[PDB]
């Protein structure tokens, strides 16, 4: 039962891509015809629309610059052969570099890992084009807002994908996090030693220590979290200090499991979204605050997300970042081979000062948390080998063992000054 709102929303995800644009041939697949009235009214008179009302039709559409599909694949998500045929078709209608949109509500899919299955089956579909292949670059996931609001439904999803060329072996960052590091049987091997909810060292009462390291913050300011992970840094900002936070993650599998847990709960100060926060583009001068908790050694392009951060602040905002990072050590070899597997893009304190100074950030604080770390892995590995029987009751051995040697491993690392655990903050000026 949507409002106007929502038809809105689906054209501001459109223009995240298309910017300034507008469509010169844009498909609308929609069988509610108040929704669909709603969205045509979004178009003015540069853009020629043709729409239908089944999905069987989408092969009577072509040379799109844009697919909008709204409510329209309540069978296709629960039979892969008609799924099958509704991306092949929707690839076929569009014009390469074209948008797809493409909204379903799942709150009604008793399966809670059915986004994270769509999104991959998305980005891993090849259609055979030319002579090469074609298949749907991911963008984002974003909630229906008007649905958290109004309906308690965090499970109201938007796809915002575009058609690529192929070749006819080479993984995205986006599965390279799912499939590695960050699979569910790791996250809920991880949930548990890190704490509930966390994955991050030293869980609820370390991140609450963190989040106060921002100063005096209050009710209702705006929240951006970075690498939100399962969610319990962003549930904790909205509960213990009534901020409304947006977090957001790369790694479906992580998120999957936030959605599911704010969605049974129900908290209207804390959204989420699938994205990469090195490319995404986030609202201008909107943030009171960018918390991000041990996310940014997964990124490349420091540079590149710290001017993404500046721009997304409120002048006068603040930022706080905690990160694995590397120390001035002799590096080993054993933590060179830990780095490359985890595939982490490693700081030390200097060169993110440098940065934060080229970047226009002032009054910057930055500290070497290591110590603080290796008493966490201390106190964690202590209740891990007193707590060792009631461990395999639910995994298996081999996560086990990965455990202790992994916890014995980075105190080694930690000994040889390779490994380090960072804190940066700094304010946006005004
Ligand atoms: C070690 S975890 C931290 C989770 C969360 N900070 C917490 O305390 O529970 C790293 C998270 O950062 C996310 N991440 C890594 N690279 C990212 C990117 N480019 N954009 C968004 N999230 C990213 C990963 O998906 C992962 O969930």
């Amino acid at each position: 039962a949507s409002m106007p709102a929502v038809e809105r929303q689906l054209i501001e995800c459109l223009h995240h891509v298309i910017k300034g644009a507008e469509p010169q041939q844009v498909g609308i697949l929609c069988p509610q015809d108040d929704q669909r009235k709603a969205l045509t009214e979004q178009f003015g008179s540069k853009t020629a629309t043709s729409f239908c009302k089944e999905v069987d039709s989408l092969k009577n559409l072509s040379n799109l610059d844009a697919l909008i599909v709204n409510q329209a694949l309540d069978e296709e998500i629960n039979d892969s052969e008609k799924l099958d045929k509704f991306i092949t078709a929707a690839l076929r209608s569009l014009r390469t570099d074209g948008v797809l949109i493409l909204r379903q509500d799942l709150s009604k899919v008793k399966e809670m890992k059915k986004m994270a299955m769509l999104t991959d089956y998305f980005d891993v579909f090849r259609l055979e084009e030319g002579n090469g292949n074609v298949g749907f670059q991911f963008y984002a996931v974003n909630e229906v807002l008007d649905s958290v609001y109004v309906h308690q439904n965090w499970l109201d999803f938007i796809w915002t994908l575009m058609k690529k060329p192929f070749p006819k072996g080479v993984v995205s960052f986006r599965d390279f996090l799912d499939r590695t590091q960050y699979t569910d049987t790791g996250i809920f091997a991880y949930e548990w030693i890190f704490g509930n909810n966390f994955i991050s060292p030293g869980g609820w009462n370390q991140n609450l220590a963190i989040l106060k390291r921002f100063g005096p913050m209050k009710t209702g300011q705006r929240m951006l979290d970075i690498g939100v992970g399962i969610g319990g840094g962003a549930r904790q900002a909205a509960s213990e200090f009534g901020l409304q936070v947006h977090g957001v993650d790369l790694s479906t599998n992580m998120l999957a499991v936030a959605l599911e847990r704010v969605h049974k709960e129900k908290d209207a100060r804390v959204t989420y979204a699938v994205c990469d926060a090195c490319e995404y583009e986030f609202e201008p001068n909107s943030f009171d605050y960018v918390f991000s908790r041990d996310c940014i050694q997964h990124i490349k392009d420091t540079d590149k997300l710290f001017s993404r951060i500046y721009r997304a602040l409120k002048p006068g905002g603040k930022v706080l970042i905690t990160m694995y990072g590397v120390g001035h050590g002799t590096l080993s070899e054993s933590f060179k081979e830990y780095v490359s597997q985890r595939q982490y893009y490693l700081k030390n304190l200097e060169q993110i000062e440098e940065i934060a100074k080229k970047t226009g950030f002032i009054d910057i604080e930055v500290e070497n948390m290591t110590p603080r770390f290796k008493e966490i892995l201390l106190e964690e590995r202590e209740r891990i080998e007193q707590d060792k029987e009631t461990f395999l009751a639910k995994f298996s051995q081999n996560a086990y063992d990965g455990l202790v040697s992994g916890w014995k491993s980075k105190l080694q690392y930690i000994a040889d000054d390779n490994h380090n655990w960072n804190f940066f903050a700094a304010v946006k000026p005004q």
